[PDB]
């Protein structure tokens, strides 16, 4: 009866939000009092008729942040970094610019001063013509002023918590990150031996999108994931005391609010809000506009944990694909939905919800 009551919630939820936003594929992962579930449908690709399995390898798009922000967690727990250090302190070709008066906290959390939601069409994935986009950068307002949520923003913030640990970020990821986390199926440049298990991604008139290169793609949407590893990060996240404990410090520096945002507390990487709290006001924390326009801040006097009767969550998305995570520490309740369709936030969060409150 139990398994036959799961399966019926996540089956309510999940089959109607995929036939109305024509989603060939979906994988649910969910961790429910150290226990995992997995729920998998339709297709990871409609030309070849593969099945969605909790090892199908997904685009998460922007939940990518949230692994950003554990490798800059891991380079606070070594003392290579502070947080209101100077941007430019890490990078010297930044010496003299803007960037000598933004602190990675900044960076991390939006505020810089208008940093945009995208690099410009005009800085292509080049080392030098990234160092020229900063270099050239003035603010539209005053540092720690603003939230406009930015790939350069937090790309940034990675790409210099990496340069703090006197490696490429991508390195770090693969030979430290994922490894520490217990990670085997999550991808920054999935291998050869593993593409058979990647998910096509699907636009307009069903155009098949995997994500081309683009400037600091890992740091701000690069991983490709399962459902099964990314419910491990979710675990991770829910019991960071029993990792080696350089990595639980990590995860720990991922679960501290700086300010707020409506109903939403900035994180590195992931956004909180009260649970309970109304589908409709989640919905909105995630909304385009939060997105896409610039918010005045109201700042926390001091770090506010992000723990207790709380849900921590991020959206992520490319062309082809779009994720969710969302867990709530004080109740040991984790889930992760992937799609290959970039499919609205309001109604990920629709599925969401119905599940999490079906848990409780
Ligand atoms: B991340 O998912 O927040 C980020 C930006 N983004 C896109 C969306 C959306 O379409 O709703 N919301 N936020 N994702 C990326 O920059 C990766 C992309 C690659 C190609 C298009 S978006």
């Amino acid at each position: 009866a139990p398994a036959d009551r799961l399966k019926a919630l996540v089956d309510a939820a999940v089959q109607p939000v995929m036939k109305a936003n024509d989603i060939p594929g979906l994988a649910v992962a969910i961790s429910l009092k150290g226990e995992p579930h997995y729920f998998s449908y339709g297709l990871a690709s409609k030309e070849d008729g593969r099945r969605v399995t909790p090892e199908t390898l997904f685009e998460i798009g922007s939940v990518s942040k949230t692994f950003t922000a554990t490798l800059a967690g891991y380079a606070l727990a070594q003392d290579k970094m502070r947080l209101d250090d100077r941007a430019s302190q890490h990078w010297p070709a930044l010496q003299g610019s803007r960037f000598d008066g933004i602190s990675l906290l900044d960076l991390a959390t939006y505020t810089a001063g208008g940093l945009p939601l995208q690099f410009p069409d005009s800085v292509q994935k080049d080392q030098a013509q990234i160092r020229d986009y900063y270099r050239q950068w003035q603010p539209t307002y005053a540092p720690g002023s603003q939230r406009l949520y930015s790939n350069p923003s937090i790309g940034l913030f990675g790409y210099l918590a990496a340069r703090s640990l006197g490696q490429p970020f991508e390195r770090l990821m693969e030979q430290q990150v994922f490894p520490a986390l217990g990670l085997e199926q999550t991808h920054l440049d999935v291998p050869e031996a593993a593409l058979a298990q990647y998910a096509q991604g699907y636009g307009k008139d069903d155009r098949p999108l995997r994500v081309g290169p683009g400037p600091l793609d890992a740091e701000g949407y690069g991983v490709k994931t399962s459902a099964a590893d990314l419910l491990r990060f979710v675990d991770a996240n829910l019991h960071p005391e029993r990792l080696d404990r350089p990595w639980a410090q990590a995860l720990d520096a991922t679960h501290r609010g700086y300010y707020k945002v409506g109903d939403m507390t900035q994180g590195l990487g992931w956004e909180a809000y009260d649970w309970p709290i109304s589908l409709k006001r989640l919905q909105a924390g995630n909304s385009t506009p939060m997105a896409l326009q610039p918010h005045r801040i109201a700042r926390l006097p001091a770090p506010q944990a992000l723990e207790g009767q709380r849900l921590l969550n991020k959206t992520g998305s490319t062309n082809g694909f779009g994720a969710y995570v969302a867990f709530v520490p004080g109740r040991d309740l984790g889930l992760v939905i992937l799609a290959n369709r970039n499919y609205p936030n309001a109604e990920r969060v629709k599925i969401a919800y119905a599940i999490l409150s079906g848990l409780e």
